[PDB]
DNA sequence: AAGCCACCC
DNA sequence: TGGGTGGCT
């Protein structure tokens, strides 16, 4: 049972709105890991925005937590949802309370969310802090903190480190997991959308599993 | 906005 | 494999 106000709150709201037809084809979609109320995103977001009708920053972290605490999914892609809202009070002191949130309940929908908004601006801002997160996440054997590795410079464009990319790929691509294999082919067809030249001639040159590999050049392929 | 593509199998 | 599909940049 949260202990903050506003999250009691979202749970009654949500609650009072659960779909159980819906929380069943959703659930399976995750692999049922786990329960659904049965919201999808829509009217997820207009049930969070009934409540809001913001706390202070200084409850942001408590109020995170306690979501991500709570058993059905929406109160996690809620708990994303409110980030957002504090986008701007978040900052470096804050990587290992998301390093937390990416271990934690682990998914793809919750650490797609995380990594490249999130972690993506932080470390934009904070470069020099990379090498004290990036080997500690490829070095975990987390999948999903090396899915963060892989991801969190996914919409970087001009300002990739190409080959602070190509290193954390090189590191990673022999994974035999799935998560892994896919998110190296979609950061590379990503950053080819920038740098097709670069993106080529890495996929030309370097080992990667075949599906990381046509993943990566399903776009650019007619070019060369 | 919507063109794109995560996921699913 | 690539269509179905819901949601993000």
């Amino acid at each position: 049972v949260p202990m903050h106000p506003f999250v009691k709150a979202l749970q009654e709201h949500f609650t009072a709105h659960q779909n159980p037809e819906k929380a069943e084809p959703m659930a399976r979609y995750m692999k049922n890991h786990f329960l659904f109320l049965g919201i999808q995103t829509p009217e997820r977001r207009q049930l969070l925005k009934d409540i809001i009708q913001l706390p202070d920053q200084k409850d942001f972290q408590i109020i995170i937590r306690e979501l991500w605490d709570l058993p059905e999914r929406e109160f996690q892609a809620a708990a994303l949802d409110i980030m957002q809202k504090y986008k701007k009070h978040i900052n470096e002191t804050h990587i290992p309370f998301l390093e937390e949130l990416i271990v934690t309940k682990s998914w793809w929908d919750s650490v797609d969310s995380i990594v490249p908004t999130f972690l993506g601006d932080i470390f934009l801002k904070h470069p020099e802090l990379i090498s004290a997160y990036i080997p500690k996440w490829i070095a975990s054997d987390n999948i999903w903190l090396q899915r963060a590795a892989i991801l969190f410079q996914l919409k970087y464009k001009q300002k990739m480190d190409e080959e602070l990319l190509f290193w954390i790929i090189g590191q990673l691509h022999s994974s035999k997991e799935f998560f892994i294999q896919k998110a190296i082919g979609w950061v590379l067809r990503e950053y080819a959308k920038t740098n097709p030249d670069v993106v080529w001639e890495y996929v030309q040159n370097n080992e990667l599993a075949p599906l990381s590999k046509r993943e990566a050049i399903k776009h650019i392929k007619q070019n060369y």
